[PDB]
């Protein structure tokens, strides 16, 4: 027998993509509601990133600064933000 | 400039990609609301315990060896210790 | 914070992306069957040479700098040594 484990995200729609930074943050492309959300390791409240114009994001990933890039896939582009 | 194909088998729309510390690398199975997993050197693959999965989109996994999901079709993000 | 748009250029639907340890962010340009990689401070991408890819969906990259691929239409997961 196995655990999984259900992170205390809340109202995704259609989540598309996952990272994971060194502090274990988990930041997750809510693809379906034009936004970048992000949980730190412990926290119990989900923040969402500043992010703008963004049109069904579709991947995420964090660097050793924890800059945060993401594919804006109906915009055709990469956007950062950093920490 | 030449690629190889990595011996995953029975895949249908794979849609993530992680590789772990020990060269383990995780795909999203999408299609078969799975994650799968391929172990280095063995080429062992092995279907990992999550459960409930619908339409799976994107995969990471950490220093610890904890596999995160987004289980895209139910509107959740899931982890997995190893 | 105010975000910045990397210098790519003819991304079409991209899917995934990744960075490593040197900061080279590695894009899955799914809608031109490429994937694409701007190396820190550049303006220039540069197209990874996988062939016959089929709207690639994710990309994960280990310390050895080998770049994986879910080449998502073909069931399959490609890699590509640095």
């Amino acid at each position: 027998s196995n655990t999984q484990t259900v992170l205390p995200f809340t109202g995704l729609n259609t989540p598309s993509g996952v990272a994971v930074d060194s502090a274990g943050t988990v930041y997750v492309t809510d693809r379906g509601n034009n936004r970048v959300v992000k949980l730190a390791a412990g926290s119990n409240t989900q923040t969402v990133l500043p992010f703008t114009g963004l049109n069904t994001p579709s991947g995420v990933a964090v660097d050793s600064a924890g800059t945060v890039y993401v594919t804006d896939r109906g915009n055709n582009r990469v956007v950062k933000l950093a920490a």
